[PDB]
């Protein structure tokens, strides 16, 4: 065990699982959340006899499995797999048990009443637990980023947040999210690059969606404009050899996937984009912080690592705005880490541990006294 | 055409715009008020050819436009769509032009200057019309209800009145809106539904908001309370099924969301609330009627529906009172078209038609015409 | 702490609690009357962890707490807050406390009987003070005019007065006050304004009110014939920007808020206003300092600095006098501070030692120590 103090930080999100202890800077544990069914007789039979992959591995050997992952778009849908996910999380990459020692979580700005009563509830059965805490993935990627006034642009595997967020505290009613961030985008890039030609198909053509898209992004300065040129010229799209090797042009998928993260509409949605939801939560925001919120732009994570966003970030906020407030939008891509960052390094802390919950305070009160203790 | 009094009769709302002729209860035109700017090329183009949507077939083929409306909180914040939406409350549903016809509106007790003669302008630009008027929602939407006097609470898709009248005269100076009734109402509902799980998020989860709070919701007797043994037991909140079929438990916003338009400390304000307003507006106001407003207190529009809300009237405004003075609570919940209601019955009669203005008078002193003219 | 005669001076008012030590011009302390309990568990919860704001940080940071002011119009009307208030005025902002040392205090041109008994009271119970005293702002106002005969006019944020001070001494008879002057004032222009357009509504949309007002407020020359070309030219009706920035015009409430000052009819009253009162108190007075009265008219406060008010009293003054008697109206815009002038200024000098209740004659005559004593 390390000397820094006896946390676990498991922060959930929807592409991997990153998980760790108290005071660092890059994920102890990563892993994507999958567990798969086996499932031939025949074959499985006559080649195998041992397993099921869990993350790590399941990305190796997958062609013999059943292939589900078992949170989605924020709240687990089932926590059936996800309890062997966090099985996973506790007992072999890290190794160590919740058993004897204190535990945290990441959360949303602002989780519900019911499902996050057990979630508190889930911590103390399957896993045990003496003493757990839950924190605001928004706050702590703030403090991570060192700041004191953030309006933090997180979007991940699945959700967008924009949080304004002054001297540590979130404000209680301008709130919105987008739930674009991830998989609408890669797997309707799936789709198209799918139609666009082969079939990414069955047992070998698959998880090159996943590549691809990230190594090909940059968002572009204006779009249809662009793609009249690039129609009669030959530039942007460019022709990429895969495991298979047959001539693939990726070209529009670059400015294409993220411009729907901008505006739904160019798969079509008559709904928002993000844009929009930037501004408007700190137009209901308070009047006196709007001036430092517009004034404080800042991002978080995995999807806003893409290069070609602080020229978009710096072009249509801007495009609503008054003549009158300004902008000021703030860059750093270290970012992909943040929320884990905020978690690892605020764990550490002589005045975090005494906020802990105490599992006496559980069998005395219910899994409701989450909501008269984490700030 | 009818028999009854060449008149159209139009009662704008921020919701759905209500419109017909002289002398009905319920509407000749509902529609709500969008008109939604179509928007691909490609799988437009590929799937149809025809169209662009307002209002009626805007609630059954939505998700190919831009969804946006025009009417919000009060006074038309962009009137383009509101043109376009009067040439359908005109042209096709109720079908019979503006052109050789009578026209009346209604409107708040009490409007402004110019945001009115413009309005009065707008009427005699586009529609042309040889004659027309407006009234106040207050006084005939009391002479629906089939009273001299009354102090009417209204509240419908965005604002409330807490409108006092006495022998057809509303007081020249008490003077309060409450800004809440629709949407933040909810609109909030939906940030903490969807909070509380799904994403009810692009094509096809959406406009469950507007189907369940209103079936869901009951104004109840005391608050957190009622909070303490619903975390405890499973009462209130039910399971139910949607069009796709998930367990739902909807549960708080029921009694929640009513709540918030009495305490709107329950998204989180910091002022207002009606409870005060009912009583503040009455408060201010003469003494030797002070008496009779209090003992006629009334309703009208839309989200006064609820149950429940009569035993919060009765409840809290005596509750703020005196030992003293006394409220008495009046009933009708027909009252959710008492708007329109009037002034179809009021465009009947003899009285009201030497009052129209004519296209002659108007040429002759400008738009300010209505400011010496409108009873 | 400064050389000047040990002395603390509390200017009292409806808007802005004002305050210091002697000898100075300007406010040595000032902060909007304003302490609010914060409401939430969850969000306020979830985001932060601290406090209750007092005036300063509370015009600050304001969407989280409970805003209500406690002194209205004239004596304080729950002393509980205004408690609170002095706790700050005196512990934190000056720092110095009344524990030590004398204390003295604002006052209308006489008081009256038990809750200023009371008001010998509260500052010797909590405040415990060995020496005290109050005086009267009209008369002080004089004498830091550096003059002795004035008629001074009054106006700050709620109330007005009209006071005869000759050679040093009011009149113990010539009285009335005005009620006008800061809110009525202002938030029927809160009303009108919202009725106009734009809801000034919930979390962000609302202060912009109280900043509109001052800027644009000059009082016109006369009312309705103005309104007239108003309608029909389009010049005083400035189109501005905002933190929000749509095309506000802001144009009657210029002069129509000073307007409804001298003649509150611009809601709607029945009874009086402001240019009777100030020729009534002197056509009620001793027949031959009318004389130095109506030739003596001065004004302070911070509703007194309107442009054109000046050529508004020379007029309607006037209007109500004979063809014998002559006003002289006395220009000075020093005047936004003046009682407070008054009171810094008279709190250095050795007179007005000998003057101070000692605790000590308190504890013998109990309350009734102010009645004799105060000039
Ligand atoms: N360099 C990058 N360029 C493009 N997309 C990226 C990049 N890094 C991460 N992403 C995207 O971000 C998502 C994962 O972000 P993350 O914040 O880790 O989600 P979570 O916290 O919810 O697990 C993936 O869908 C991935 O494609
Ligand atoms: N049965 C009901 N229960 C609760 N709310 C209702 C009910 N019927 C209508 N409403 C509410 O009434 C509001 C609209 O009322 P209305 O007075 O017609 O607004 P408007 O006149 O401004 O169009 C809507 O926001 C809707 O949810
Ligand atoms: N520049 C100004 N022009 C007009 N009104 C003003 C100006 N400055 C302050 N006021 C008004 O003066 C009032 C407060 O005056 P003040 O004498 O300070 O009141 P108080 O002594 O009772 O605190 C408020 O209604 C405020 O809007
Ligand atoms: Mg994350
Ligand atoms: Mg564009
Ligand atoms: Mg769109
Ligand atoms: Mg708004
Ligand atoms: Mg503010
Ligand atoms: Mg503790
Ligand atoms: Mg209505
Ligand atoms: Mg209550
Ligand atoms: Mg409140
Ligand atoms: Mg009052
Ligand atoms: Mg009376
Ligand atoms: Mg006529
Ligand atoms: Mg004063
Ligand atoms: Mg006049
Ligand atoms: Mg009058
Ligand atoms: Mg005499
Ligand atoms: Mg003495």
């Amino acid at each position: 065990d390390e000397d820094e103090t006896t946390a676990l930080v498991c922060d959930n999100g929807s592409g991997l699982v990153k998980a760790g202890f108290a005071g660092d800077d890059a994920p102890r544990a990563v892993f994507p959340s999958i567990v798969g069914r086996p499932r031939h007789q025949g074959v499985m039979v006559g080649m195998g006899q041992k397993d099921s992959y869990v993350g790590d591995e399941a990305q190796s050997k997958r062609g013999i499995l059943t292939l589900k992952y078992p949170i989605e778009h924020g709240i687990i849908t089932n926590w059936d797999d996800m309890e062997k996910i966090w099985h996973h999380t506790f007992y072999n990459e890290l190794r160590v048990a919740p058993e004897e020692h204190p535990t945290l979580l990441t959360e949303a700005p602002l989780n519900p009443k019911a499902n996050r009563e057990k979630m508190t509830q889930i911590m103390f059965e399957t896993f045990n637990v003496p003493a757990m805490y839950v924190a605001i993935q928004a706050v702590l990627s703030l403090y991570a980023s060192g700041r004191t006034t953030g309006i933090v642009l997180d979007s991940g595997d699945g959700v967008t947040h924009n949080v304004p967020i002054y001297e540590g505290y979130a404000l209680p009613h301008a709130i919105m999210r987008l739930d674009l961030a991830g998989r609408d985008l890669t797997d309707y890039l799936m789709k198209i690059l799918t139609e666009r030609g082969y079939s990414f198909v069955t047992t070998a053509e698959r998880e090159i969606v996943r590549d691809i898209k990230e190594k090909l992004c940059y968002v572009a300065l204006d779009f249809e404009n662009e793609m009249a040129t690039a129609a009669s010229s030959s530039s942007l799209e460019k022709s990429y050899e895969l495991p298979d090797g047959q001539v693939i042009t990726i070209g529009n998928e670059r400015f294409r996937c993220p411009e729907t993260l901008f505006q739904p509409s160019f798969i079509g949605m008559e709904s928002a984009g993000i844009h929009e939801t930037t501004y408007n939560s700190i137009m209901k925001c308070d009047i006196d912080i709007r001036k430092d919120l517009y004034a404080n732009n800042v991002m978080s994570g995995g999807t806003t690592m893409y290069p070609g966003i602080a020229d978009r970030m710096q072009k249509e906020i801007t495009a609503l705005a008054p003549s009158t407030m300004k902008i000021k939008i703030i860059a750093p891509p270290e970012r992909k880490y943040s929320v884990w960052i905020g978690g690892s390094i605020l764990a550490s802390l002589s005045t975090f541990q005494q906020m802990w919950i105490t599992k006496q305070e559980y069998d005395e009160a219910g899994p409701s006294i989450v909501h008269r203790k984490c700030f």
